[PDB]
């Protein structure tokens, strides 16, 4: 009995604009049927990559990728966005130890300057950035709530927070 299968996305992100595509893999199994759920629902789809193009809200919801008579995957939850800044991240729930990288997105991929992440209120400093993303080991310290700002064309936004959790 092979243990039981993972979903994951590429992009990383779980949360994405409305209208950007992410595709969703069941993980492997065996060297060597496909079977998706979208909020529950067997999908028409059954190959192994399940593609999300052109994302619509109807598109967010939970996910989960099954082969026969191995149960089913832990689900993975999507969500659609409409707003110029959108704070992504790596993993909502993340095993202290491990890595976490955020992303202040703009719409349309559109150009953000002085960005600038925040956890619980307070500028976060000293992460691996690059114009791509910001990174950090997880400790249980890092947990809290995260949102970035960032001036776009001439004005200062703001995403909508996020909650992150470092499990100890
Ligand atoms: C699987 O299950 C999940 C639940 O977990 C469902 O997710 C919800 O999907 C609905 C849409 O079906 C989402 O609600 C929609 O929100 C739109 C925008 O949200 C508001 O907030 C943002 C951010 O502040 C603003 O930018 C935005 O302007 C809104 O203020 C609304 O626009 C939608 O309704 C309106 O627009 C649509 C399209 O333009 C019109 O058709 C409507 O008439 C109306 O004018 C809608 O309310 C909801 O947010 C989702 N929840 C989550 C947590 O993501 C999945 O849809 C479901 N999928 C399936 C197939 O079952
Ligand atoms: C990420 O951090 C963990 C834990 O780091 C500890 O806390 C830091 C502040 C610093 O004081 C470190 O010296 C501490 O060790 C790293 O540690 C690994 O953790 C796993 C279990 O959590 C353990 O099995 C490994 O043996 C640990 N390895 C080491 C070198 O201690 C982890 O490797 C770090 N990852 C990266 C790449 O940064
Ligand atoms: C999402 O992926 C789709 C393809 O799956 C992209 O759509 C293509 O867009 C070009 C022009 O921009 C068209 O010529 C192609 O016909 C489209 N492909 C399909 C299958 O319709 C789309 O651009 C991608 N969106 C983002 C945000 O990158
Ligand atoms: C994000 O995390 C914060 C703090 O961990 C949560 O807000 C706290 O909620 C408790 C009650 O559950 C309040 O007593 C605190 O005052 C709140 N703290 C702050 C700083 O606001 C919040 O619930 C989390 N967000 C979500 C959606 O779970």
């Amino acid at each position: 009995v092979p243990q039981k299968p993972k979903v994951s996305l590429n992009p990383p992100w779980n949360r994405i604009f409305k209208g950007e595509n992410v595709t969703l893999t069941c993980n492997g199994n065996n060297f060597f049927s496909t079977k998706w759920f979208h909020n529950g629902s067997l999908s028409e789809e059954t190959n192994s990559s399940l593609n999300i193009v052109n994302a619509k809200f109807e598109d967010s919801g939970e996910y989960k990728c099954q082969h026969q008579q191995v149960n089913e995957s832990e689900p993975v939850y999507l969500e659609v966005f409409s707003d110029w800044l959108l704070l992504q991240a790596s993993a909502e729930v993340v095993m202290e130890g491990q890595p976490l990288f955020l992303r202040c997105h703009g719409w349309r991929n559109w150009d953000v300057y002085k960005v600038i992440y925040y956890k619980d209120g307070e500028a976060l400093k000293y992460w691996y950035e690059n114009h791509n993303i910001s990174i950090t080991n997880a400790t249980v310290e890092d947990s809290g709530t995260y949102y970035c700002t960032g001036k776009v064309w001439q004005l200062d936004y703001e995403s909508e927070p996020l909650n992150i959790t470092v499990c100890k």
